[PDB]
């Protein structure tokens, strides 16, 4: 019964200037393993529509560069409907978007999402939510993790073990309050690097609307949604609140 989402609106406003602080958690380089490689525009776009307090997802699909098959430059990213919580979103299923033009050959690399907690692991709630979407379909999709706070952008990217997948399956739920033998071990630092040489793009829902927190129970996590390229609304834009506008509308 809050009306705090004033505040947070006026907030997401200045997110862009948190781009001028942008951290890439960059450990030992190792050439047997997979690079992967995010457009500098598709970050800053990412973030001027994400939300101060509020997490927001997305998937992302790219392919290897013709060179190496080893280095994985990301082409897409891909807002799905989903529903934010702090330290934790419901995301809808992976995206069918065989019909959509130059997705010939296209790769499920993993996800993509804000946090307001720096960390050197994926926290429970990624576990949770990144098994979920990724246990049955596909286990090398990554998770980079970009945690945004009030200055900077700071970006990580983990693999997770069969242990980690095993967990989130049967930690199924986001309320965790069992948090039974989680472990920092589940995941695993993954090669990520920032390019300003390569230009991406968006695909969104339909309908335009990918935040659901003020759609309620119009979010439906198992719904087949079309999709297509276009430029992705901010999270408090008009279409995300008619309830905002219609509890004003009368009286």
């Amino acid at each position: 019964s809050k009306n705090e989402w004033r505040k947070s609106a006026i907030a997401n406003t200045l997110l862009y200037l948190r781009l001028k602080n942008i951290y890439v958690s960059a450990d030992d380089f190792v050439e047997e393993q997979n690079v992967y490689v995010l457009p500098k525009n598709l970050l800053k776009k990412f973030i001027e529509i994400s939300d101060v307090k509020i997490q927001v997802a997305a998937f992302i699909y790219g392919m290897s560069a013709k060179d190496h098959p080893k280095v994985k430059e990301i082409k897409t990213v891909v807002l799905v409907p989903q529903l934010g919580h702090v330290g934790s979103v419901q995301i809808s299923n992976i995206p069918d978007i065989g019909d959509l033009p130059d997705t010939e050959g296209l790769e499920l690399l993993g996800w993509i999402h804000t946090q307001t907690e720096e960390l050197k692991f994926m926290a429970a709630s990624e576990v949770a939510t990144h098994s979920k979407l990724f246990a049955d379909k596909k286990r090398d999709c990554i998770d980079i993790s970009i945690f945004s706070t009030p200055g900077s952008v700071s970006l990580s990217a983990y693999n997770l073990t069969d242990e980690g997948y095993q967990w989130g399956e049967e930690n199924k739920d986001i309320m965790n309050v069992l948090s039974e033998g989680f472990e920092p071990t589940f995941s695993t630092h993954a090669q990520l690097l920032l390019s300003d040489r390569i230009t991406g793009n968006f695909i969104i829902p339909s309908g335009n609307v990918w935040n659901y927190t003020f759609m309620g129970t119009a979010f439906n996590q198992e719904g087949d949604y079309n999709f297509k390229y276009g430029i992705p609304l901010e999270f408090y834009n008009e279409m995300h609140r008619p309830v905002h506008f219609l509890q004003f509308s009368e009286l």
